[PDB]
């Protein structure tokens, strides 16, 4: 027949390569994107990689979550460790939450940090 990728303009969209075939032609596309002539800009959302109630992003070629406060990494998979820096106070245990974080005091000590002393009194 004819060699369609020699013509002019390439008939793959999307700068997608073209190679010529006996009868016809076909495109090897550039990531984001499928179809005969890569026309079509995948939705990298439609299998919900963004995970914990985040945000989804369809982009060329990727998706972006956009976390939950508290979460992070690339499917938002990831619960912050706030106990990280060792917050508590006077051997107050750490106890990780959502965007937070809780003490759990000794006693005689009080406060979100079990700051205040209260043996004294
Ligand atoms: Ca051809
Ligand atoms: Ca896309
Ligand atoms: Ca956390």
């Amino acid at each position: 027949d004819v060699d369609e990728c020699s013509l002019g303009a390439n008939p793959c969209e999307h700068a997608g390569k073209c190679i010529n075939t006996l009868g016809s032609f076909e495109c090897q596309c550039l990531q984001g994107y499928t179809g005969p002539r890569c026309e079509i800009d995948v939705n990298e959302c439609v299998s919900n990689p963004c995970q914990n109630d985040a945000s989804c992003l369809d982009q060329i070629g990727e998706f972006q979550c956009i976390c939950m406060p508290g979460y992070e990494g690339v499917h938002c998979e990831v619960n912050t460790d706030e106990c990280a820096s060792s917050p508590c106070l006077h051997n107050g245990r750490c106890l990780d939450k959502i965007n937070e974080f809780q003490c759990e005091c000794p006693t005689g000590f009080t406060g979100h940090l079990c700051q205040v002393d209260l043996h004294h009194i």
